[PDB]
């Protein structure tokens, strides 16, 4: 190593190993953090029991002192349009973008992971509820059918002529 005149040749080598515990091993900074009560992007959530939106952004806020979840409200119950004191987060319509603490954000559920139930019974993937008539409210329903929009489409600007805009109309 130093007091051996000349010994720059290791005694055989081929087997090696790294890391001692955990699975992480590349760069302790980000990439994969994995939490416990953290929400994911594109997930319906409820806050307070009235405001229900979807996880659009996820990071560290500026006005707060912790990690908040930027959820866009489908209904007019927001405040900012994605911008916060100059800082941009998610591009959405005004009066929709809202920011709330993850711990304060509650989950409602979403259709996707059905098999992953963690309950062995007999058959593969269980799904047999009680055939009832009252679920929660007549207003609330599933995705079976709804009233869509319909109209004639000719596509031919004979009166209109707004090729390029410069000002940008808002009211009217």
């Amino acid at each position: 190593g130093s007091s051996g005149s000349s010994g720059a040749t290791p005694p055989i080598s081929n087997l090696t190993k790294t890391a001692s515990e955990s699975i992480s091993n590349l760069s302790e900074a980000g990439s994969i953090k994995k939490g416990e009560r953290e929400l994911k992007i594109g997930d319906r959530v409820l806050v307070g029991g009235t405001k229900a939106g979807v996880v659009r952004f996820l990071g560290e806020t500026d006005f707060a002192k912790g990690e908040w979840c930027g959820v866009e409200l489908d209904e007019p119950l927001g405040k900012n349009d994605g911008a916060v004191a100059g800082t941009r987060y998610f591009q959405c319509q005004p009066k929709y973008g809202l920011f709330a603490p993850v711990h304060k954000v509650t989950k409602i559920g979403f259709p996707s992971t059905t098999p992953a139930k963690a309950k062995a019974n007999a058959v593969r993937r269980v799904m047999a509820t009680t055939s009832a008539s009252l679920k929660r409210s007549p207003s609330a329903s599933s995705l079976s059918s709804m009233s869509s929009v319909a109209s004639s489409v000719s596509s031919r600007p004979s009166r209109t002529g707004l090729l390029t805009e410069t000002s940008g109309p808002s009211s009217g």
